[PDB]
């Protein structure tokens, strides 16, 4: 199909970079004597140009950058975020892959009104994995997104840097936030609103640069890759700009949770919006030439349905120099971790349909709208229950989050005998692609935190219209760990507040630091991530 978007300069501009993320100070944990990181980001409109020759386009995100900054929070390590509204519209942040308490979490209708904001407190407890932060604002989620609020935050772990993976961020171990939009002749987004099916977009960005270059050297690099996107899902794959056509085989390393127990040798790398995998790429035997990196055509060859436009099939080039400025001391090992899958079950799933009931796309035929039929399973903290999403359909394509968890992939069956279960969904995830007739069943262990989530598909023009739903993990009254206050994410006590918005640059009120210390350390009081110790 013919590109709507502007003709643009391709592989003209270099891979930017997300600046990381500091924090304001530190606060000292009463319970443990520990300290606590906490950071203050403001989510401002901003204007920025994209067409190196015309027009800017009218934007919104995390410091007033897109992608908003990255952060590296070591395990172990409570943080905590003041996230403030400074914009024109709701918002409500998920960190994607963390999972914190019901009321931190990100839900769609627990909002941060401009003139308001809320702090969350993230436990940092988890298995290293990349993770990522977005608006969740109920039924403008797609719109917040694909306007710019997101970005990359990393659960490290000094141990596994033990393994000497092509290292640090920004030289070895760079970030790949594919989204895939579309852009007005004046050279300003179009917008998602109004979109009922899909906003597939026509340009394709990396970090938020539309097609672009990156100069290598002929050795291991670390490739952090995230589809970021509203509605399009990628089927990537490396070629010589000279045999585009022949497909140059990575190696994937670690899925949406962390590690794989050994590295998926692949050759294309399915991948739909909010996975995350990460890929190392032997720029050994490629030295001198220049590799491309592409979109698999034909619908992601027909596991999905998305429109494909003139240039989506390129995502971005990749320079490799023509020696090594230093060896490759950086290596990639066969063994990687132990991954603590959840001691199976037998148990005959739970299902959820993925469809849609005249022009609302539901799951089980209820809309996250309808608060009655919202929650549609009980599950009591520390069960194991494997859960069958299924996608009957032939023209819609559906990827599946499940919040709080990590699950393990069981199965795939495809309707159109397209694909089984991928050598890459062998470890542990928190989001599957039901492609065009596609049934999967995963299994997860819901532990250890009671309190209501969500799950939904991750196409926003999906989810936001409106196919999400909740599950509430059960404890029995004599459980304790203060659950009793954080099961309702909607607690007033966990609420958003307004400020005086001059106050905020001045660190005046509540932003002085002994207020920004009182609350902090009466927050740390609760207990809230004890039950993972
Ligand atoms: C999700 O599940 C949680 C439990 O994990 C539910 O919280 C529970 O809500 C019930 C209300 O039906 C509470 O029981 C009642 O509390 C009152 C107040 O003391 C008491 O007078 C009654 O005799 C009864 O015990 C229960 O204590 C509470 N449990 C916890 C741990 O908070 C929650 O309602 C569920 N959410 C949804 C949306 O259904
Ligand atoms: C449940 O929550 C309370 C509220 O913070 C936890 O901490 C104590 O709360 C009392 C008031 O209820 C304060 O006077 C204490 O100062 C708090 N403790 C500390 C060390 O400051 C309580 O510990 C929590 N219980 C569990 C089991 O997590
Ligand atoms: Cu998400
Ligand atoms: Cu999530
Ligand atoms: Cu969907
Ligand atoms: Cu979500």
């Amino acid at each position: 199909v013919a590109q709507i978007s502007p003709q643009y300069p391709m592989f003209t501009v270099p891979l930017p970079i997300p600046p990381v993320k500091q924090p304001r100070l530190t606060v000292t944990n009463p319970v443990n004597g520990q300290e606590i990181w906490y950071y203050e980001v403001e989510i401002k409109p901003f204007t920025h140009q994209v067409y190196p020759d015309l027009g800017s386009a009218d934007l919104v995100g995390y410091d007033g950058m897109s992608p908003g900054p990255t952060f590296q929070v070591p395990r172990g390590v409570e943080t905590v975020v003041r996230f403030i509204n400074n914009a024109e519209a709701p918002n409500s942040v998920h960190l994607h892959g963390s999972f914190s308490r019901a009321a931190f979490d990100g839900w769609a209708e627990d909002i941060t009104e401009p003139g308001s904001f809320k702090d969350y407190y993230y436990p940092n407890r988890q298995s290293a994995r990349t993770l990522w932060y977005h608006d969740h604002a109920m039924h403008i989620t797609a719109e917040n997104a694909y306007r710019g609020q997101a970005g990359l935050y990393m659960l490290t772990d000094p141990a596994e840097d033990a393994l000497n993976l092509p290292s640090g961020y920004g030289e070895f171990d760079i970030p790949m936030i594919l989204t895939s939009k579309q852009y007005t002749a004046n050279g300003n987004l179009v917008t998602t609103n109004g979109e009922l099916n899909s906003f597939w977009g026509d340009v394709i960005h990396v970090n938020g640069q539309p097609w672009p270059f990156k100069n290598v050297e002929p050795r291991k690099y670390r490739f952090r890759f995230l589809d970021a996107a509203v509605s399009r899902s990628f089927g990537l794959y490396f070629a010589d700009t000279d045999a585009i056509d022949t497909r140059l085989p990575f190696k994937v390393i670690a899925s949406d949770s962390g590690l794989l127990e050994h590295p998926a040798d692949t050759s294309l790398l399915y991948i739909s919006m909010a996975e995350r995998y990460e890929v190392v790429f032997d720029f050994s035997d490629y030295a001198g030439k220049t590799i491309e990196l592409r979109n698999l055509g034909g619908s992601i060859g027909g596991i999905g349905t998305d429109t494909d436009y003139d240039n989506t099939d390129k995502v971005m080039r990749f320079v490799v120099a023509d020696d090594t400025t230093q060896p490759d001391t950086s290596v990639v090992p066969a063994n990687l971790r132990d991954v603590p899958f959840p001691s199976p079950t037998t148990n005959t799933p739970r299902q959820f349909r993925f469809g849609r009931t005249g022009p609302t796309w539901t799951i089980n035929g209820v809309a996250f709208a309808d608060v009655q039929n919202r929650l549609l399973a009980n599950v009591p903290v520390g069960t194991v229950e494997r859960w069958e999403l299924i996608n009957a359909g032939n023209g819609w394509t559906h990827p599946i989050h499940i919040h709080l968890v990590d699950f393990k992939v069981i199965s795939r069956t495809s309707g159109n005998n397209a694909r089984t279960v991928m050598p890459y969904e062998s470890g542990l995830k928190d989001v599957v692609w039901l492609g065009r007739r596609e049934t999967v069943v995963v299994e997860a262990h819901y532990a250890p935190f009671p309190g209501v989530y969500m799950f939904h598909c991750h196409n926003l023009i999906h989810e936001d219209h409106d196919m999400m739903a909740a599950f509430n993990a059960t404890v029995l009254p004599d459980y304790g760990y203060n659950a009793t206050v954080f099961v309702d994410p909607m607690e007033e006590l966990w609420q958003a507040r307004p400020y005086e918005l001059g106050e905020f640059q001045a660190q005046s009120g509540q932003f002085s630091v002994q207020a920004v210390t009182e609350r902090i350390q009466t927050m740390a009081e609760y207990r809230p991530y004890a039950a993972a110790d």
